[PDB]
């Protein structure tokens, strides 16, 4: 589970890098929820701190969902 789960956070924190997110002209407050996301999830990895990873990656699926779709 642990290994799952660290697994899925480095997929979601590649696919919110913002350079690449670029074209979807994210608002400042957008970029700053990924950035502090980001710092949480590494943070959370690092010390293997189940319950932030947890949170870490249902704000990243979240905020990757909502940004690739329909407002």
């Amino acid at each position: 589970q642990h290994q799952a789960l660290v697994d899925q956070l480095h997929e979601l924190i590649a696919n919110t890098d913002l350079n690449k997110l670029s074209y979807l002209n994210l608002d400042a407050f957008q970029k700053r929820d990924i950035l502090a996301a980001h710092y949480i999830a590494k943070s959370a990895i690092r010390t293997k701190n189940l319950d932030q990873m947890t949170k870490a990656k249902q704000r990243l699926e979240s905020i990757y969902n909502s940004i690739s779709n329909p407002l």
